[PDB]
């Protein structure tokens, strides 16, 4: 059979049990995946691009090529992938950590099951109240790898294999397709920002390439933006006064960055925002142990002080 557990994630008020897949077939399904996407990096990892915040100089970049824009929406990223294990056809979400859930829908096509391996975010619709998985992008579609075609051949290809699938009111996630808008069309991204922030929650916005294949993992050339200078941190306290610490993960030590007004737990971990100089607390964060390590943090100085915002980057088309 394929070993089970299960758990619940919840996500903007709401919450989904799903079976999460464990031991060895965990590990077959993962082995699956890196089989199907080619993928011979040698530490695990989702076969798809983690995006990079847009800075200064990359609006040279985005002016020569083409790329289109979308709402970075506010959820769980997952990579879908349909497969069969022992013999039986399995549609598995799987996440950053490569952590594999069972995500069933009654009418998935069993061309899919030749291995589909779309990409993804897990989220909430507001309207609806239920549950959806947008689709950004395919890898692999009914066993016919798509990942070096450009974008609209990929949802071409995806969009095609699902053509007769229809979402049955039992299905656990609404299954709909991210609406990629080309850059050179500010309008009509805006229209489509502000009609996307009514279905979902967004984090802004996703710029991503039209033409290039799929990137497994960092991609230098798919930008997200933030909008305007909401970014935060999380610090561990090092010091009841709140000494505030960033985590040097190849140094397995905290290292002391700036100090808190307030009196603080030691150990806790505090989501602070950048305000007039210092770092102001927003909430303490019971759920992590761990600080934010000096990346994220030397790269979200760089984007507070660079100040890109929505309407900057909107009004620059
Ligand atoms: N690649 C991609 N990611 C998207 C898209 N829409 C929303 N996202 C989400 O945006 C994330 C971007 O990475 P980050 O900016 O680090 O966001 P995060 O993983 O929520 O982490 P924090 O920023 O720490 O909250 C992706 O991992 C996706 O989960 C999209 O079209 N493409």
């Amino acid at each position: 059979n394929i070993t089970t557990e299960r758990a619940v994630l919840t996500l903007n008020g709401l919450q989904i049990k799903l079976h999460k897949v464990v031991g060895e077939s965990r590990d077959d399904i993962v082995a699956k995946m890196k089989d199907l996407a080619m993928d011979d990096h040698k530490f695990p990892r989702l076969p798809g691009p983690n995006p990079v915040s847009i800075e200064r100089k990359d609006f040279e970049k985005l002016k020569q090529n083409k790329y289109v824009v979308s709402e970075k929406t506010d959820g769980i990223r997952f990579m879908m992938f349909f497969t069969r294990v022992f013999g039986f056809k399995v549609c598995t979400i799987i996440d950053r950590a490569m952590t594999v859930y069972l995500l069933p829908f009654k009418n998935i096509p069993r061309v899919l099951f030749q291995g589909s391996i779309f990409d993804g975010e897990l989220c909430v619709d507001i309207v609806e109240k239920k549950f959806a998985f947008v689709l950004f992008d395919a890898v692999v579609v009914s066993g016919v790898t798509v990942s070096q075609m450009d974008l609209a051949s990929r949802f071409f290809a995806m969009k095609r294999s699902l053509k007769e699938f229809k979402n049955v009111p039992e299905d656990p996630a609404i299954l709909r397709y991210k609406e990629w808008i080309p850059l050179e069309h500010p309008t009509i991204i805006k229209d489509h920002l502000k009609k996307a922030n009514a279905i979902y929650h967004t984090d802004g916005l996703i710029i991503m390439s039209v033409d290039e294949p799929v990137i497994y993992g960092r991609n230098f050339n798919l930008f997200k933006l933030k909008p305007g200078t909401h970014h935060t941190i999380d610090f561990i306290i090092m010091s009841e006064d709140g000494t505030i610490g960033i985590f040097d993960p190849n140094l397995r030590k905290n290292v002391p960055v700036g100090k808190l007004d307030g009196y603080y737990n030691k150990g806790s971990i505090v989501e602070c925002g950048f305000a007039d100089g210092t770092w102001k607390y927003i909430q303490g964060r019971s759920d992590k142990n761990q600080a934010n390590d000096r990346l994220t943090y030397e790269k979200t100085l760089l984007n507070i002080e660079e100040n890109i915002t929505i309407d900057e980057l909107l009004d620059l088309f």
